[PDB]
């Protein structure tokens, strides 16, 4: 009676959470956060990056100009989103370096095409096929432009187009292989064709192939489709005396943050910063383990499907040396007391606040949202290809590999931190009460003062309010004590 | 009056070992582990992985049907192994991409072929060669079939051949580069030949080269080898007109953890999981210095030969911890010493030696475990001069092992640097739990022990050490010794 | 005043200097140092790499033999700077993985031509051109031999050139692509050419194009280049029928530390190992934000501007100890006493602690880190063309190098600094205790930092203490008295 009892204490909940630190394989915190994004809701946002869905058309398809593309000239995008039903419906093509076209293409983010006077004189133009119907009529790839004979006659273009623009043009061009001889003659007089496209900077050079080929759409033949960059003050020139599939002009090449992404996902009308083939998915959290194919500001690609991050002190379900109080949910750190006046509970704001101040942000010092990705390689492939796709498939599975490792060190540490923190904060408020004492007290070891003096509420109050003065009880204690 | 002291210390050694952490350049702990497996037993075991000692024969030359690679028909592999002996004894040929070729056919793991009927009338079939004998006779590639004029005649051939299967068929070809123009229109009758190969998505057109070349196993011409994927419902068609080196069918091109390694390391009977051109290592440790090259669950090369992980508490050799820690604690790692009326003792304490060790054991495991398992990847050795490709492919590879040493060399100092925090924290937290225990009976002498102020014999000792001490029994005989 | 006062303290700075540690984003230190190389002089040092300044000349117009580049014949290097505004001046060419070319002859480092006899018997040699003027006359590379037809007869050339050195020789040869039909059989007769380059273990064959080309220097033709290595005992075979641009002789091939540099900064007479396009730059530092394109021994291209390194503990702005404040005034030390007994109040530093701190804070990073970067010829990493696949490939491989090294370096500091901090708020905590437990019964913690010591004590009593001879029995008697 002539005594009191003064615990320090922190807080515990019944449904802990399991983090992993540097110490403990699984140990159980107050709180924890999840650091990898795994659930998509399965829409692309239309917001804030401009979308262009594909629907049934490739870009290349829509580069060319396939009828059924049509509406996708001179538009630009962002993002550029091939559907996996997309399909063919003109003259059969095959493009060598198919995938760096695309790629250059979905990377400069614009079809504007511009229309070209080249002088086509002594041959026939626009080259029409059943293959290749456009509103019901026959008709070609609205950016090519098929020459053949005019009257039994092919005479040898040779033909100029300077670029006296600021800015670089490309040029999409095409060779004709005819199925037989009969075709290639009749189309263009010369048993056979050649087309040589050239700069001052580069030369290139087609010699067509007559040959059987399987049907395609009805067609027998196909095209075979290459490009040509023109610098400012450089010349285009195209000679040819025979199955020149010829351009109408050039496309603007840009740089920038566009791309392109095969994704299945429907477009939605929302906003969304990171978008994945899956899905756009929330950026909230370091990582994701979504898809390694990410567009704009975007989580990392881990291997693991979960991280927790500690946000709180561990979970222990008397002081704070037997066991955390359910009960206070006032504060992390706080007194009991046992006096005179009876029993009573107050939490610590000073030692709560510093623990949770080193809580809150913890991540934002070692990992920001500095992670803006636009094109890039790509990381599915659909066709063998060897050594250039070999070495595609390392890059990213070592970079993978190395960011899953970073993922795992810096959780194990933070939450390793977290931890000893908070049990700092808690040993630093049992020193502040034990340095207030002096004298008048002696540790029980169990997280508890024996206050050896009468001392009322109040005074247990002067002792949280940090004003508790030892000499005004050190007579009183020191009697008690010895 | 009658007293006890009470000592509170660690264990030491007389053989330390130097790890480095990120205080200390070197600091001495009681014991420490190797984390860089550095050296090879010089086989590779031919389990758990399915080898293929490639012995005399290269892939692409068993792929083709060299007579002496004929053993390697059909024959499928995790892990092919190419020898530095193996020499070709067949038509002098090259392949334009034969790295991808090389690469493709070894991930897909298998050699299965199957003849197909493509009918070439008009034409004669199987030309044989001096330079390509199988059993002592004129022969040639077993899965090329040499065309060439049928009396007289060399019709412009026009074969097709449909894929209706569920797979992928891999067709190999070739064409004929005469040395002369006579050996050019005695074999196929055109001046000059023309070969096409082509598919719904893909066309190759190959025009021979008649000239001389180094005389070579007799010959002076060669044979280019191409390659040409057929995909399901696509369909092979060969259009020549001379210099053909038919394909007699496919080959599956499966996907799978299949590979291909060069090196000269025996086969022998062992399991290991991770192979590598030295030989097979353990991969019980996180790092390896070996060879980069690896096949299978392997740890991870860095430039390290060695990295020591701490497993041990600082090493303080031969009262209290304070001065000292005790080489004759061989029993636990923290304990108790005492001198009382019944003279002297030493005791350890269970509770803080298993704190510290079940803190070490499996230290490195929560942060890397054997999640490296790599099968078919990029080549990091090369004979050739190729430029840009192979300057990617170099520093891809120099960058990730850069990296990777980094993260070792950072996580062994970080870990030492824990690992010597905790112990310590042990002992402290072992001597201030004895504090506790004695309130106002003792006093800490200043060198980790503790002057108790009462007589305190073994059973009161032992009190203490197993927390059951009571203060208050000896507390008024305590103070009473206390002040004078 | 029958009793004394003593306090422990660390010192603190009036210019602290805010760092960023795992706890906090700022926290003032009393000192820290910069890890990021931010700064170039401007010029790259003449020392110690050999520079070859290209002037005017790109490295692939000084191998072929442009008039202007005539002054690079035969000349090496570790480092060859090509500005941007070289230019060419002889025959219009093309070089077909013109890339590879130049990286294979920079990664070499020498131009060391050697002449070879070839047998031309039959062509005409030394074909000259308006645009390729050397000292006024017509003239062409000094490394190729332009053939062409003798007296309206070009017949075919088969020729041979063996390689019986130790070493691999570099062959540069040329296929011309005349403008018109007519200048392709005015030159050569055939109405097509033909040239077959050839090893025993290699095979190229050129089939010239004939078209028209913008007008260049007075040409509509071109030049397309191409190189063949030739190794130890194989042989060079060429075999032409027109248009062929003969070699004259063999590169030797060298494997080295030797690389090329695009960059316009001038060339100084100074020593720097560390050499970007903006300059060399200083190598101190682990990292360097100056340019990813480095050669020698270099920092860490990060992408930040700055991290700073904390060398020094929390700065906390100024009797009372540590608990309230840090000690301004101190300046022989970074932990000490100041005390306050009968004969006035005295400031003393402890040199035990103090440099414990700074053996454990000097080479802290060296423990994780060192120069073990050192890069000569890597991959190109800045482009002027548009490529596509492959280009994507290095830029993607480069940006994800310089992502991961930047997370390393931004964890780095931030673990380092939270340790050096811990580890010097430790020191002062130990010299606290080591006090507390000299004072033994003498003295009581008044919460501050301080002891309140209970007996006289001069200043020889207070230097016992930070000397570590007090006694505390000498005082008990007097301090337990004036306690209790
Ligand atoms: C070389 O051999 C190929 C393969 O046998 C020949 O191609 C075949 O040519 C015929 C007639 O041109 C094609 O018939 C057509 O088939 C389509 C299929 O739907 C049908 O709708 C048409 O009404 C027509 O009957 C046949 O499809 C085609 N086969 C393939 C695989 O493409 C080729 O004609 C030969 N070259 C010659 C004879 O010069
Ligand atoms: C173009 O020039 C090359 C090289 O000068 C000629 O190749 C050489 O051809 C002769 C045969 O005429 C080869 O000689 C033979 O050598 C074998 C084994 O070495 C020997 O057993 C025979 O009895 C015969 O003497 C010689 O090896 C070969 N040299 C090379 C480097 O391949 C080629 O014939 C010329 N082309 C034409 C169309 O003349
Ligand atoms: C195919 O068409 C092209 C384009 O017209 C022809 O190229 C042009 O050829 C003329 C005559 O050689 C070049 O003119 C020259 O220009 C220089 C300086 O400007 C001047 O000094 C000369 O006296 C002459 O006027 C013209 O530059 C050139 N155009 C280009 C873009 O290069 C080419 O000749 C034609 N080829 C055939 C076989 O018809
Ligand atoms: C396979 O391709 C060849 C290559 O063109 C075809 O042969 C051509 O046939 C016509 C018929 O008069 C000739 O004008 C061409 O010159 C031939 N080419 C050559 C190189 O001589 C052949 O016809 C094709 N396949 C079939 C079945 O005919
Ligand atoms: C490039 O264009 C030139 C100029 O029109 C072509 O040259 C003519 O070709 C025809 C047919 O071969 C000849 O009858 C003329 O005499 C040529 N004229 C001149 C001025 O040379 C040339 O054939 C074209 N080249 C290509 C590859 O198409
Ligand atoms: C602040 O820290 C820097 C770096 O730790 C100190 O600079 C070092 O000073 C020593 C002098 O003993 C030199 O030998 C080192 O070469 C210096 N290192 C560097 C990187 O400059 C500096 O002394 C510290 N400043 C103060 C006031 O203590
Ligand atoms: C390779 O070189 C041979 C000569 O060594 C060339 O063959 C001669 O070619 C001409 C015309 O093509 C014929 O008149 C001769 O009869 C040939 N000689 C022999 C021995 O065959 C051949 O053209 C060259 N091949 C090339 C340059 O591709
Ligand atoms: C627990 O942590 C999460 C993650 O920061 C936070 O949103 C929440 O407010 C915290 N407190 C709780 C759940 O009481
Ligand atoms: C186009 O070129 C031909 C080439 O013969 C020329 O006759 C004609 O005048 C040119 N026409 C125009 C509109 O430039
Ligand atoms: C996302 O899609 C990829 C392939 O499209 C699939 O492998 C992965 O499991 C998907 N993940 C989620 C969370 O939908
Ligand atoms: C040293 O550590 C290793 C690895 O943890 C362990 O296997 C070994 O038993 C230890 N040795 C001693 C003497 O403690
Ligand atoms: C092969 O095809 C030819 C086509 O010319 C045909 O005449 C012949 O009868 C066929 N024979 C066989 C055995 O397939
Ligand atoms: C393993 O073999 C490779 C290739 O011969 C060699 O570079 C390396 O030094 C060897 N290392 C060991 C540890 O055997
Ligand atoms: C050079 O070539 C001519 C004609 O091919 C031949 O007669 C002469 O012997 C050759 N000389 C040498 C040294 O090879
Ligand atoms: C170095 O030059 C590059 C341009 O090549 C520029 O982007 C970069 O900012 C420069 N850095 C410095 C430190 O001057």
């Amino acid at each position: 009676n002539s005594t009191a009892t003064l615990c320090l204490g922190h807080h515990a909940v019944p449904n802990g959470t399991l983090v992993k630190t540097i110490t403990d394989d699984q140990i159980e915190v107050t709180n924890a956060t999840e650091l990898v994004q795994s659930s998509s809701t399965g829409r692309i946002c239309n917001s804030p990056h401009q979308i262009l869905d594909g629907k049934n058309c490739t870009l290349i398809d829509a580069l060319l100009g396939d009828p059924h593309c049509d509406d996708f000239q001179n538009k630009e995008w962002d993002l550029f989103v091939e559907r996996s039903t997309a399909y063919s419906n003109c003259y059969p093509y095959y493009v060598p370096d198919y995938v760096s076209l695309r790629s250059l293409v979905a990377s400069s983010g614009t079809l504007e095409f511009t229309q070209e006077n080249f002088n086509w004189t002594g041959v026939a133009q626009d080259g029409s096929s059943y293959a290749c119907r456009r509103k019901s009529v026959n008709s070609f790839f609205s950016r090519l432009n098929w020459l053949y004979n005019l009257n039994y006659k092919y005479p040898a273009l040779n033909v100029t187009m300077p670029n006296n623009d600021n800015f670089d043009k490309l040029y999409i061009w095409g060779v004709h292989h005819p199925g037989t001889d009969k075709d290639q003659t009749n189309l263009y007089i010369q048993a056979s064709g050649r087309v040589t496209v050239s700069t001052k900077r580069s030369q290139q050079t087609v010699i067509p192939n007559i040959g059987s080929r399987p049907w395609v759409r009805g067609v027998s033949s196909i095209i075979s489709i290459y490009w040509t960059i023109v610098k400012p003050g450089d010349i285009l020139l195209i000679n040819s005396t025979g199955n020149l599939i010829a351009p109408r002009g050039y496309f603007k090449i840009q740089s920038g943050k566009s791309s392109i992404m095969r994704s299945d996902a429907p477009i939605g009308n929302c906003k969304s910063e990171c978008i994945t083939p899956n899905g756009s998915i929330p950026n909230d959290k370091p990582f994701q383990n979504v898809n390694r194919i990410t567009y704009g500001v975007c989580p990392r690609y881990v291997k693991q499907n979960t991280l927790k991050l500690a946000t709180g002190m561990r979970n222990v379900p008397a002081g704070f040396i037997e066991n955390g109080w359910e009960g206070m949910v006032d504060g992390w750190y706080g007194y009991r007391h046992q006096n005179s006046e009876g029993t009573g509970q107050a939490a610590d704001l000073k030692s709560t606040q510093a623990a949770i101040n080193q809580i809150t942000g913890k991540l934002n010092r070692v990992i920001k949202k500095t992670n803006e990705k636009f094109h890039q390689i790509e990381k599915e492939f659909s066709e063998v290809e060897g050594r250039i796709q070999d070495l595609e498939k390392y890059v990213e599975d070592t970079k993978i590999d190395l960011w899953s490792y970073n993922a795992e060190l810096l959780v194990a540490l933070e939450n390793q931190h977290t931890i000893d923190l908070t049990d700092s904060e808690m040993n630093k408020l049992f020193e502040r009460t034990r340095k207030q004492l002096r004298e008048n007290a002696e540790d029980m070891g169990n997280g508890c003062f024996k206050i050896y003096h009468k001392c009322d509420n109040t005074c247990i109050g002067s002792i949280r309010n940090g004003t508790y003065d030892h000499a005004v009880y050190r007579d009183e204690a020191l009697n008690n004590r010895f």
